[PDB]
């Protein structure tokens, strides 16, 4: 069935270990360091003048796949807003996404804000918090200050009739032999699964997304449909 929010609205909460980290930057890249034990990622996603989610995700691998189970808890929407009201445009703009060590809990911090396209011409802000905490005991790479920059393309397959979304995303790092045995894992061409259970003023959905992530040049290609 037809999703309560935009899908655009969900983009980031549906796997940046395949983040292209440059030569220079592998050292920093905490994401793929954790694997393939993996890492709890927790967000809180304000909508300015309008609701927030809250999402907490385990993101492993299982077998040759790395998987991103999700699930979102969203609150104090307004029905007639832009997210509820389904007033957003069917694209997602470029995001520096900025990331800090948190020693504490041996992993890192991300801050951002999503500008979401309004049908009006408006903007619908979307401040996002995170932080990441690995699973694992070993040892993870702790970064300097960095970020990620993003694109994003999305569309739709033709032949689908469910509610769904085509997305196409390259990611690299910016602003600063391997550097651990988990990004090793990903030296090729990886399957990805996601699967996200979420709840926003009641109204509940799923999504399950496949497809696969090429991380030599931060690249994820996936389908996402309502279940």
């Amino acid at each position: 069935g037809k999703l309560p929010v935009p899908w655009p609205t969900l983009v980031t909460t549906l796997v940046q270990c395949f983040s292209r980290y440059p030569d220079h930057m592998k050292r920093h890249d905490f994401f793929k360091s954790a694997m393939p034990e993996g890492y709890v990622q927790e967000r809180t996603i304000s909508f300015k003048d309008d609701g927030k989610y809250k999402t907490r995700a385990v993101v492993k691998f299982e077998g040759d796949t790395l998987v991103n189970r999700i699930e979102l808890k969203g609150t104090d929407f307004k029905e007639d807003g832009n997210i509820l009201g389904h007033k957003l445009e069917y694209n997602f703009n470029s995001d520096n996404v900025y990331i800090t060590a948190d020693k504490q809990k041996n992993g890192i911090k991300a801050n951002f804000t999503v500008r979401h396209n309004v049908e009006d011409g408006s903007v619908q802000l979307a401040d996002h918090y995170q932080q990441n905490t690995p699973i694992g005991d070993g040892p993870v790479l702790l970064p300097d200050n960095h970020y990620l920059s993003t694109q994003t393309v999305l569309s739709k397959d033709p032949n689908e009739k469910r509610d769904h979304m085509v997305l196409l995303e390259f990611v690299t790092a910016a602003g600063i032999g391997s550097a651990s045995q988990g990004e090793e894992l990903f030296t090729g061409v990886v399957p990805i699964l996601v699967e996200l259970d979420g709840d926003v003023n009641g109204h509940k959905f799923s999504v399950r997304g496949e497809g696969e992530g090429d991380a030599t040049i931060g690249k994820l290609t996936l389908k996402f449909i309502s279940t």
